[PDB]
């Protein structure tokens, strides 16, 4: 009973564990994903294999459901963690033959755990603030994978100029609010950095100007129309020429309405709901932008950006409700029509865009761009950046074969048994080349045996050995330390079950 | 076809191999062979296993073949040479995953073999031939798995003054004749050195003395009798009175041929066949020794020690044909009765008695007294006594690691294995006992990391860790130099085979 249901637990993980195994490397094969329906999609990725998985069996839903919890960290160590989890479970496997029972690995674990996190912190350097030339190579590699035929010189020019505005000045809190939008186009692969604000909604009538300079933001919500909601007290009719009056009175409303805002200073109209044709002829006479259909998501980026309240009503606008634009444009780019607002004051956001070719292609950048940007905002803060490449593991490996050394018992056996799996990933990140097979790790496991030498590492894009640090691998240490300590969490879940039961009680 | 008649050639080999597993510790268990005619016999030792064994597979078959030409050299690293060749066969068998295909590893197994005795030839000290307190330990340590009951301190200081005669006069040549009688008794156990020669006849006319002082030995063969062979030229008869007075002429020239031996210098007589009852009295008022059926193994140690000739007449008989002897007896011992002669010239080899109890404990020691002087022939002509008890090879086991970082390539995968094989000896050395495990291995391994401390080893005595020589375990060079060779030999005759084909052509 007690070595029954403790096999079946890690033979069901072992083969979730291995199956985003292929899916690290840089150059590493897709999977292809199918469904009842018939939607048959392509996944480079590991995150999104974990979510699209038959959960059907109980070990297979806390690994991921661990992994789910630290991929909203930094978004990076996320395939690496459940392969060396993986990694450790099979090795942990075959050192229950010798009955010696789950127990004594967890503290052997726990104790190289806080030994390695203790010599990550070691083997960095200080990166200060005033650097540039460095900060670009860490966006260069962080795109591979995704596709490096197109995203590898001109998508690493335009994310540190984007990301370094407020992250420089103050180094703590930088939470900005930064949108993708998918959208095809005809070109190969171009990238635009609008330094304003960006509104993805065209119009019907082309009846309006497009050109007006320095003009003003004055954000209006509903309660503008005649009818839009309802009224409680009713009213009656006495005479057929007192609706008329009325109505050519509510009618005539509308042109004090624009002209109060004319003369209070604005120039812009953003409106929640649709604008009536009637009313565009009286936005016309006096040179105000007309605008209709503002999404939330792109009306939030107005107060904090140009400076504007909102008005519940309509009478409730004067003059310190206004906001301060610079040139408000509609053009007709990648097929659909876009309003661009450049110069506002204050660029605390920026926006994006990605034109392909199909529809496949622009998305692939859409998985690429935050994991992107989470790999910059970690560095500023840090700091400690380490040797990428699959370096740390190997440096770690002959530290830890010397450190067991010290300690007598049957702890002694779960160092090494962690030690040697952290070999794991240079032998994934070399099985998908062809002239790797196995010399290679022999090769980068004895050059580091000296005083010195520590940067070398590996490349996919040579063959040989040399540094790391000189062609353009710099992999943060946080990624890494996060990676190893879910890892770490993750193993100690399955082995502290052993029997299993079951109950028709909920929860 | 290359991976499928490989792996039946290590399972078929792995059977055999592990069989003698338990038979290598001083207090393992023993084996019960049975027959089809029903012959249930108890075996201790591992080189009688490999001889009564199905060999019906052609894998089944070398390796005994192999052992059997080692066997015959010093006659004691017989079963772990067969253990070191299974565990190497299990660990390279692990090795076939990785796709590699069996070439590298036999380059290895040889440079690490070098290695391997050039380093055993420095861990020695240098014993000399005026030492004796260091000669009587490694013949106690010879009996263990035989019968430590009974033979631990009796049977250890005999055998040492005994062998030292002509090996510390001639440290080169000391070829000698031991031969051991399996006879039963009443007693416990007895261990008689006869410094003489030992006859193993009985009588059956008790009318002859058995006291003669300063008597001389005469070898006399056959031709003696009236009647022994045939005669082709035939003779006739013609008076009958002349018949008889024939007979009667050749029954007294007994007298006078007794007489001329009595005269040259005589007193003990041995014959090849049997003697008449009527030649007893002749040889009863002279004080002559009769004696008959000599076996010739027994005869043949007369001519080089008490100094003789042969006769193969009778008539060849002079003076220079004799020997001298000291004192011949025929006392009533252990049931049967047995000639012993006392005092000779030349003590060159010597004989030993055993008295148990039912007939198989004698026999038990027949199977130790042969293995306890072959460790001693080979220490006054050699002298590289080493730290026995399962530490060379932990000793061994800690620099080949080192050693196989200053290579490059597949062969340290190769080293490596063969270092880490050689640890099953403390693996097997303790797996007797109980409160070892493996916590003892793990003490006895982080032990040696110092500068010194090279004579600790285990004692399943104890329990504890402490040095061996300060015990009683002197174990010799020879017997570990030629059990890694023949390891190294055999595991090379398996893994080059690879496809195995039939005929029908007789060789
Ligand atoms: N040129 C290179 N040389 C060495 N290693 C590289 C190189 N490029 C990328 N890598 C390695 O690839 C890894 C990233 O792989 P990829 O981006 O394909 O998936 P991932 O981001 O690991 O997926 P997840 O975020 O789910 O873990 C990094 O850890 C990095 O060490
Ligand atoms: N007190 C002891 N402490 C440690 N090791 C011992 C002790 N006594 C014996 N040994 C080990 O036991 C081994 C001998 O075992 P045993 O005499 O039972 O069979 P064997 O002679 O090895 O058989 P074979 O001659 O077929 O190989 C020696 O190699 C020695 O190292």
């Amino acid at each position: 009973m007690g070595r029954d249901a403790q096999r079946m637990n890690i033979l069901a993980g072992r083969i979730i564990a291995e199956t985003v195994r292929s899916t690290l490397g840089p150059k590493g094969m897709d999977k292809m994903l199918v469904d009842d329906l018939g939607d048959v999609v392509v996944t480079n990725d590991g995150v999104t294999i974990l979510r699209e998985m038959s959960v059907e069996h109980p070990a297979a839903k806390m690994l991921i459901e661990v992994a789910k919890t630290q991929e909203k960290e930094v978004g990076d160590g996320t395939t690496t963690a459940v392969v060396v989890a993986g990694e450790l479970l099979r090795k942990a496997e075959e050192l229950l033959d010798q009955n010696v029972h789950p127990t004594i690995v967890v503290k052997g674990y726990q104790a190289a755990a806080q030994k390695a996190q203790e010599l990550l912190k070691t083997i960095a350097c200080e990166v200060g603030a005033q650097d540039k030339e460095i900060l670009t190579k860490i966006a260069m590699t962080s795109i591979t994978g995704k596709g490096a035929e197109k995203a590898k010189e001109k998508l690493a020019e335009i994310i540190v100029e984007a990301v370094s505005a407020v992250v420089d000045d103050e180094g703590k809190v930088d939470k900005d609010l930064i949108k993708i939008e998918k959208k095809s186009g005809a070109s190969i692969d171009d990238t635009e950095l609008i330094k304003g604000v960006l509104v993805d909604k065209e119009r019907v009538s082309a009846q309006m100007p497009k050109k007006v300079t320095d003009a003003k933001i004055a954000l209006l919500n509903c309660a503008i129309e005649i009818k839009e909601t309802e009224t409680d007290a009713e009213i009656r009719i006495t005479d057929p020429a007192k609706l008329m009056e009325f109505i050519e009175q509510e009618e005539k409303m509308l042109k004090d309405m624009v002209a109060e805002i004319k003369a209070s200073g604005a120039n812009v109209l953003f409106c929640q709901k649709g604008i009536d044709d009637l009313a565009q002829h009286y936005l016309a006479k006096e040179g105000i932008v007309a605008a209709r259909r503002v999404k939330k998501s792109d009306m939030e980026k107005l107060a904090k950006a140009t400076g504007a309240n909102v008005i519940t009503n309509i009478k409730d606008l004067s003059a310190q409700d206004l906001g301060d634009a610079g040139l408000v444009e509609e053009r007709k780019i990648s097929g659909d029509s876009m309003i661009f607002v450049e110069e506002c004051k204050h660029p605390k956001a920026v926006t994006m865009l990605i034109r392909g070719t199909t529809e496949h292609v622009i998305e692939e950048v859409a998985r690429a761009v935050d994991d992107a940007v989470g790999v910059v905002g970690c560095t500023i803060e840090d700091g400690r950046i380490v040797s990428g490449g699959g370096s740390t593991e190997v440096e770690l490996s002959m530290k830890l074969r010397e450190y067991a050394e010290g300690i007598s018992g049957r702890e002694q056996l779960a160092v090494r048994a962690f030690a040697d799996a952290l070999e794991v990933i240079p032998r994934t990140l070399a099985e998908n080349a062809g002239l790797d097979a196995i010399e290679i790790l022999v090769k980068v496991r004895a050059a580091h045996a000296s005083n010195g030498n520590k940067c070398a590492g590996l490349n996919v894009f040579t063959g040989a050995v040399e540094d790391m640090c000189e062609n353009g691998v710099v992999e943060p240490l946080r990624v890494k330390t996060q990676a190893i300590q879910s890892a770490a969490e993750s193993t100690e879940m399955l082995l502290r079950i052993d029997d299993v039961i079951a109950a028709e009680k909920l929860r």
